[PDB]
Parts: structure tokens; sequence; C-alpha cells
């Protein structure tokens, strides 16, 4: 039988979430959440389904964000697998989504599971910030607008787009918190690099700008934000893929970022 893992992130696979449907995703990582402690807050907007979900009362908070949808198949006739069935061969994981993102969905909720085993009394808070509509030309604005206007504000955030070129940890993209003209200890990129370090050996290459806009708007309204995620070669592609060793690693990192922040 597969590792957690494995055994999520090929259930978030098999639900066919275009853009921006979100086909029930959502649902199985609230799930996972309220056993582990989180108050969930569900917000539709427009056509899209998004959450937030927080446990911990106290400074500072850390947020895991992503998006569950995924892009279109492309042409049947090219994919070797079906593209919205989880399909392991040579140690990859097949299927649309498996690398942008929801095998980072996955390692987000297993890292989770493992650091609250392991630090039930952690400090500080952890959030989620999932969205369904990230893939189109909204969602992440209304979440982070609604939280900013209750003067609940993400201190820190790692949004698991796929940063990595060839082996994931390879490249983490850093925010400019506030666009730059805000103060910015590093407290979180130098635990994101502590993470990868350790697992890899390894300094991840920086990138400064060139992420996702929704990553963008979080740091601009305040958030310290890294984007760390699985290699991106094959994203939007036929064949998408993703080395599942390359999962587990991602699981230990974001295990190993929030016993830097919080444990
Ligand atoms: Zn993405
Ligand atoms: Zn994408």
């Amino acid at each position: 039988t597969d590792s957690p893992v494995l055994a999520l992130a090929k259930e978030l696979i098999s639900r066919q979430s275009v853009t921006p449907a979100d086909a029930g995703c959502q649902d199985l990582m609230i799930e996972r959440l309220k056993a582990l402690g989180f108050e969930i807050e569900s917000m539709v907007f427009e056509d899209t389904t998004n959450f937030w979900a927080r446990r911990g009362t106290q400074s500072p908070l850390f947020v895991f964000a992503g998006h569950t949808d995924v892009v279109p198949a492309g042409p049947l006739s090219q994919w070797h697998t079906p593209p919205f069935e989880p399909t392991v061969i040579d140690g990859f994981l097949h299927g649309r989504g498996a690398a942008d993102m929801k095998g980072s969905l996955a390692c987000m909720i297993v890292a989770v599971e493992r650091f609250i085993a392991e630090h039930p009394d952690h400090q500080g808070s952890i959030g989620f910030l999932i969205t369904s509509d990230e893939e189109g030309p909204n969602g992440t604005v209304r979440v982070v607008e609604t939280l900013m206007a209750r003067n609940e504000l993400i201190d820190m955030c790692i949004v698991g787009e796929p940063s990595s070129t060839l082996a994931v940890g390879d490249v983490v993209k850093n925010g400019r918190r506030g666009g730059g003209f805000l103060t910015d200890t590093g407290e979180l990129l130098a635990a994101v690099v502590a993470a990868v370090e350790e697992v890899n050996h390894q300094a991840p290459a920086l990138l400064t700008t060139g992420g996702t806009s929704d990553g963008r708007f979080i740091a601009q309204m305040g958030a310290q934000v890294v984007e760390l995620g699985p290699v991106n070669a094959t994203i939007h592609k036929v064949n998408e893929c993703v080395r599942i060793a390359d999962l587990e690693k991602l699981t230990d990192m974001y295990q190993k970022t929030l016993n830097h922040l919080l444990g």
C-alpha cells in the first residue's frame, strides 16, 4: 500500500477539477484538517469555491496556499495514460495536476499531520488558504481581503506551486514583502532554505520575481511569501507527472519548515 503522501495525491488527481471546478478536492482536504483541530471557513466567490482554515490563535500566522483546479487535459490522443486517473509508472505519478499542484497539496496535508503529531504544542498558528480558480487569466484576492478586513494578517506563507527545475527544491521564488517597501526579517526564507538544505544538502537557487499573481498579491498585502514545489517541466502539458520520491522530499521540506518556524 502507498505512503499517505502518494495515497492522498492519487485521491486528489482522480477528481476532475478543471478550472474553476473543484470537484470535491477541497472537501477532501477539509476532512483531513477538521481531524486536526482546524476551524474551517468555506467561501464561494463567483463560480469558485475557496476555503480558509486555521489552527492556533497566536502569532506568527503561517499559511500554506494553493489551488485545487487544474488546466484541461489537451488532446487525449497524446496522453499515454488517462489524464484524470493517477497512474504510477517507474516511480512517477502521472496525471493532470500531479505537478501543478495536487502533489504539493497532499504534501502540505501530510506535513502538517506529521508536524502536529510531533509538536501538538506548536507556537503560532497554521492556516490553509485554498482556491479553485488559479489557472484563470479572483479567489485569492477575495479571501485575502476578508482576512485583512478583520485584522487577520498572515505573517508567512508557502505557496506550493511547482517551482523546481530538475529536482524538487533546486529553485524557490521569494516574494518582496509589501513590494520591497516593508521591512523583511527573512525569517521565512531562512526557514525554507534551512529545510531544503537538510533534505537536499544543496541550497536552492533563488528567484525574487516571476511567480503567480496570487502569491504576489499575498506578499504585496504584507506576508513573507516563498514558492516551493515540484519540478515544473510537465505542467499544463500532456502526460504531466511528478517523481514520487520528490513528493516524499517535499513533504519533509514542508514539515522541516514548520519545525523551524513553529516547533
Ligand atoms: Zn498552479
Ligand atoms: Zn498552472
